[PDB]
């Protein structure tokens, strides 16, 4: 029994479905391969095409999925998708009717479409299964729970007809007991207050880094107006007629101003953050406390993407209302896919579930086998110097204690948005100074966002306050206090109210970075490194050995551990032996406007990313002639002749446009297929 | 006292506000003037702009109301805004959250700002007043209605509060009788239906030509579960929780097939539109059923948007219950803007109305004196032949009469959407084969819908049934039926059912296109023309004789009439004389998009309009490279020296960007400042 499970929208690698298609039309693609009841295979696309949350189909990551189950596609079952089709489909159809030139397809036509066109698949209509969007996300989140019997909540933004549901999970078979409907969404209400923050889709977890630096008491009745709690576990949220946003009319009749990019944030702004997630906070205790008790259960499994909260799954393990709570690390849309699988196995025969809870999100592509990974380096010479150390652990170890900051890649690449020691940045935790500084100067963000930590199982309790509910610690799901007494020496991932969002890394769950963490509080006596994810601000977690040092090389980082290699950048790297590439949505226009006295405006130049959200930069006209000679295969050096070679100023502008990930920038060649 | 009234958004004529800014953010942006409560002045920014129903702030529109009023700036007394100013803020405010690098500038400040800049003017804060949306509406419909008193309904897409308002008038005084919801709009309906037909914001009186073509009864049913008529005038509209759309999930469950770009329409497009018809029509006449009674009124003023439905004012007209109705011209959010100024006068003062019953639309900026006008045809003169008539009306009676199609500009310009022989296209309103003909010459694709007529008022009862209440028929706002016996006397300007969208005009109403349509009935027996508005498919109505010289050569008519002088074009006219502009919003782009294998692909030239809904186009490279040199100021001819000189390729692909109104091409300088004519 093997089953695909899918989500996301239906785009190509190239256009979207319609133009500019928004970015939250069924975002955080990904594909899921479950065998036997096991997750075999699971990566979103964003990881495959560079695009954070993509909405385009995710067919790289099918592809990827069956690599790693060693399948064809006529090996697949079935396939599941993430909502039911009449949704999906009366969606399409409303963009349709704002695109009139866009041809009239529908789902099932279109991912048959993707499937045929893009991996030779020929899928029968008997083989896809649409599944309710909440059905799918519980079936995700509770069957990698290791537990037999559970309340499980899911909260996200919506599925097709409800906000929030609530089952009722025992053996393999769900039973709903309640749901909330799509107005009363409290994943609406955090993302309608985030774009107050001067932030937008995906920034959410900002926001919530932001509000233990505020004070929840100035905003605490103006929030007050926008919801109510009633009688036995019920809510109601209170909208408006002013504008598609819940929060922003109130705010702005009391006088608050929405922050605007590249602008502190003010006390205000942090208060407003705090007084959210207090709300928020409230909600969801006030429901759970309710089914609880109505429900019996002393086990909750929580999903949905609300429960990406960090801070507000601390406060339900602290709240005593159950035992235990399980967090799948991809309890986003991503998720969703993978529970569509599930309820797709369900529909056709018995139901196969995992044998024990789930440890590892470690299950997208590897980087590569030893040969073709050092192979690959050996292209990279020009940039780069290579060692092969006796044991890379124990070298990398004391490199962090002598205060290295450490890329770290190493397997399969993490399902879901946290790192968890495959595509990690790690650094000693205990300088406040890291913390500082990792922010401003290696993932280049704001100074108010915390750094988490990760500490070895043998240690955990040294160093934080577990007690209350047994919660799951292996993906980072839960804010904790960090124990009073070891906040100073934890300076860099204590935030300011004293909590971490703790990853426990244990032998069975990671053991290779189990042994550096060990051997790092060995060498230093603190068994905790700060862990946060390898990529840049301009993209997603680095998926291929290629992204990896492209990331290292434009990042300040000081030296890559990946696959037991040690990297450092040369110091003078010829970036003249790299071949440009476009992205699929990379762009190069010349445009004049219009000018004084209706003249034609003076010509600029630029590059930009086609989707919608995509960045954008000026570029040189010397620039702009250089990358229309963009081959796929002559190297940045050759290209550059036809203007003059390439210049020092040159040099300096391409790498601008690298580090913000305009085009792709490597050796000759590549890996090849993945061993 | 002279009071400006505004409405629309505040961008300026090169960006907006935020990027793209959304078509129905505050569109069909205008500025009215009234002066000791008389309207003296109005124009839409979309004829200065050339945007068809523009949001962009109205800036030109209020310094020609200013010019027309002999007026400086300085010397208004207050401003007036067609909605609250917490209603406009917060939706300012919403758009600044979801582009957080936009500065927050509200209505207040961007007001000031633009008549700052653009006009030297520094307005004091309590001259800016700032209006119920609605009231604003009602305003405008009653004050020129020359009623005594009336029953005042209110019905668009919404307001800041409502999407329909009742009121009673009497005086100058309004008194609210009753609101409808925002979620209960019946121009949101109607808006959400026109996208199934392939059609946008805009084109909503298209459906309403199609609706007669089509069965109602195919969907009356399928229509009927998205609403539900209740006791004392109340209905409910079934909302969903799928789409931002009350009628696409519906229908698409049924198998409903929404047409595509240069699709025809089917049979079930046709019975859709009749349906929809049918459907705003039913609910509308239950509205007025029950406050017809409850007020006891037996006069009627009905504005907003959905007012400019013309089969259902025909059919309000034809319902026993009113006496009287009256609908203004501009009843769309343009007559919001005057309305605002008059409620500006009340709140500040006292409120002054006007008069008479509005009898003629005839209040933008006209084409400029005698002298400048000839002036400005010889500087046309490569392209076009000019003669000067001893009486220009008889003249074109004559050749209309033969079976011409005229271009008919005279005086000032029409505000609102219809053309009532100012800026008009004028034929014989008897052959049937006209409707193609000149659907053609204009390159609309409208054929499905007649053209409407314009008759005498001493004749307009022997081709009309005007029976049942007495409506205004100087602004073609009612649907009414034509006499069976001149059915097919009255080929080119009757519908399917029968009907026509009758412009009545008087001596009173507009002389000059009096006697022409007089003057035509004594020559061929029938009193009764064709009447459809000049421009052509890519452009609002022609505004400057620029405009009309521009949109005559770019079309297929046979002569153009304008301010007694006739016009018709060379044989081989001399583009190269022509001076092209970039418009504020014209863009010249080339683009490289990815190719296979990671290369740099595609290269492209385009030209578009940088506006939410803007066209684009397709240029060679040889065009891209003349049109990067536009200065201004050079010819076509000389900028084509740089490329080879200008071929005959070269000028075909340049007269068909002129016809997509891409740039602007026209002799070098301009007429100068409008003619104080005197008047
Ligand atoms: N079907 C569907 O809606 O997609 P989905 O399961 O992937 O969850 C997305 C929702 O989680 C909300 N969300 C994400 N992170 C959040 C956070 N830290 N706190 C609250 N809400 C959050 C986000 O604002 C958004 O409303
Ligand atoms: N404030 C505000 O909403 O603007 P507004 O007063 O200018 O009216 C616009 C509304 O009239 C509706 N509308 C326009 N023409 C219409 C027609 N022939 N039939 C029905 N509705 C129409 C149109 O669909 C739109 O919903
Ligand atoms: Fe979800
Ligand atoms: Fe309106």
């Amino acid at each position: 029994m093997l089953v695909l499970g899918l989500n996301g929208n239906f785009s190509a690698a190239d256009t979207d479905v319609v133009p500019q298609l928004g970015e939250v039309f069924f975002h955080d693609s990904a594909a899921s391969l479950i065998r036997d009841g096991e997750l075999v295979a699971a990566v979103e696309e964003e990881r495959l095409n560079r695009i954070k949350k993509t909405t385009k189909f995710p067919l790289n990551a099918v592809r990827e999925c069956l690599a790693l189950a060693g399948a064809r596609p006529e090996d697949v079952d079935a396939v599941g998708y993430y909502f039911p089709e009449n949704h999906i489909d009366t969606v399409l159809n409303h963009l349709y009717t704002e695109y009139p030139r866009a041809p009239l397809r529908y789902s099932r036509e279109l991912i048959r479409q993707r499937l045929k066109e893009g991996l030779g698949w020929d899928l029968p209509d008997e083989k896809l299964v649409y599944v309710p969007h909440h059905e799918a996300h519980a079936y995700s989140s509770y069957l990698h729970s290791g537990m037999d019997s559970a309340l499980v909540l899911v909260l996200d933004g919506r599925g097709e007809l409800h906000s929030g549901t609530v089952y009722r999970a025992e053996g393999t078979r769900l039973e709903k007991l309640a749901d909330y409907p799509v107005p009363k969404s409290l994943g609406g209400l955090y993302l309608n207050a985030t774009y107050l923050l001067g932030y937008g889709f995906g920034d959410e977890y900002k926001v919530m880094g932001l509000a233990p630096w505020g004070n929840p008491e100035t905003y605490r009745d103006t929030f007050a107006k926008l919801y109510t709690l009633q009688d036995n576990g019920e809510y109601e949220l209170h909208g408006n007629i002013m504008v598609p946003n819940l929060v922003s009319p109130l705010f702005y009749a009391e006088g608050f101003r929405p922050r605007r990019k590249g602008e502190p944030f003010t006390q205000a702004h942090r208060d407003f953050a705090a007084a959210l997630q207090e709300t928020v906070e409230k909600i969801v205790l006030h429901i759970l406390e309710y089914w609880a008790k109505t429900s019996g259960h002393s086990r909750l499994c929580f999903g949905g993407g609300v429960a990406h909260n960090s801070s507000l799954n601390g406060l339900i393990l602290k709240s005593g209302l159950f035992d235990e709570v399980f967090v799948h690390p991809a309890s986003h849309d991503a998720g969703a896919g993978e529970g569509a699988a599930y309820a797709a196995a369900a529909s056709l025969g018995t139901l196969e579930r995992p044998g024990k809870r789930l440890l590892s999100a470690s299950l997208g592509p590897a980087l590569g086998g030893r040969e073709q990974i050092r192979a690959r380096l050996a292209d990279w010479a020009p940039l780069i110097d290579v060692e092969f150390p006796d044991d890379a652990v124990e070298t990398a170890a004391g490199l962090l204690a002598e205060g290295q900051v450490l890329g770290w890649a190493y397997g399969r690449s993490e399902f879901g948005p946290r790192a968890l020691g495959h595509r990690s940045i790690v650094a000693d935790a205990r300088p406040e100074e890291n913390r500082t500084r990792i922010n401003a100067m290696v993932k280049k963000r704001e100074g108010f966002r915390p750094f988490a930590p990760v500490v070895t199982a043998e240690a955990a309790r040294d160093y934080f306050d577990l007690s209350g509910a047994d919660g799951n610690h292996e993906f980072m799901s839960f804010v904790v206090p960090v124990l009073p007494e070891r906040r100073t020496e934890l300076g860099a991932v204590t935030h300011v109210d004293g909590t971490a969002r703790v990853q426990v890394v244990s032998a069975e769950s990671g053991e290779r970075f189990h042994r550096l963490v060990r051997r790092f509080g060995e060498l230093t006596g603190t068994p905790v490194l700060l862990n946060t994810s390898f990529n840049n601000n301009a993209e997603p977690i680095v998926q291929s050995l290629d992204d990896v040092v492209t990331s290292f090389l434009t990042t300040d980082l000081d030296v890559l551990v990946v696959e037991d290699c040690l990297v450092r950048g040369k110091a003078s790297p010829d970036l003249g032996v790299l071949v440009p590439r476009f992205r699929p949505v990379t762009r190069l226009v010349e445009r004049r406007t219009a000018g004084p006295d209706a003249s034609a405006g003076a010509k600029t130049h630029e590059i930009h990313l086609d989707y919608d959200g995509g960045p954008s930069a000026k570029v040189s006209p010397e620039l702009y002639e250089l990358l229309g000679a963009v081959d796929g295969t002559t190297t940045l050096g050759d290209l550059a002749k036809t203007v003059g070679g390439l210049s020092d100023a040159l040099a300096t502008e391409v790498f601008a446009l690298w580090e913000q990930r305009f085009l792709t920038l490597a050796p000759a060649g590549d890996i090849g297929p993945l061993a």
